[PDB]
């Protein structure tokens, strides 16, 4: 695997479907953090991973780097360094990552995309993409044919 | 004002909501290319979280004839799987634009073959059979863009 895209208890489907197949393409694994905000090709399948909850997901990530997508105290995503097995830490789509997830990861390992002066966001399995495909860009693309 | 995004008859409503929140967010003017596979009703946009504020940074083309004309001069990039280069190798300039096939179909072969094979351009994959939603595929490439552009206009 190249990345772990990791959902902090994701509330919309679709979404979820989107980033599913998103992996597939870019040859991440996903991992959500439960509780989801919805029930849960098979082969799209054996790329995900269910963790009860945050705790059982640091547990078994640990000694990786987690990347926490956020705008409190964070660069624009391409001014990152990105490694293989680095974790990228998404917050739900309506209220993001609670402040004390924030605050267990520093300054240095957070990111936003940039915006322009608009009043919508972006769609979340889009946010996942940008980031994911900056990242995969600085690894030359490793495993793409 | 930064790129032009131009959807070729897109299918599928929740993708083109996708897109106008990306083209808000990185300054850019969406093209939808008619026929659509879905209307703009009050009702749609309503499901997609957006309203007609949203629809400022928008135009609609009766036809690909239409788009050309109001398009004169500009350079068309591609993204196409029948794409030669990733994205991420050519050099993009303010005003250029970005033009995507709908969901189930590429672009006609008279588009894709009348622009030059070093502007059409493809997103790596590691599983190939698989082809990328639309909403991430103008994603990864209009903010691969704005990258190479220093993020002009952003706050």
């Amino acid at each position: 695997k190249m990345f772990h895209i990791a959902l902090y208890e994701p509330e919309i489907a679709p979404n979820t479907g989107n980033i599913i197949r998103l992996c597939a393409n870019n040859g991440s694994q996903l991992h959500l953090i439960e509780p989801l905000g919805f029930d849960f090709d098979y082969a799209d399948l054996t790329n995900v991973t269910r963790h009860k909850n945050f705790d059982a997901f640091l547990k078994a990530m640990a000694g990786k780097r987690i990347m926490a997508c956020t705008t409190k105290g964070s660069r624009p995503h391409s001014e990152l360094s990105f490694a293989k097995d680095d974790v990228l830490l998404f917050g739900p789509e309506t209220r993001g990552l609670p402040m004390s997830i924030i605050e267990s990861i520093p300054t240095e390992q957070r990111l936003r995309i940039p915006m322009a002066a608009t009043s919508r966001s972006l769609n979340l399995s889009n946010a996942v993409a940008i980031i994911s495909y900056e990242a995969w860009r600085q690894l030359g693309f490793e495993g793409a044919i």
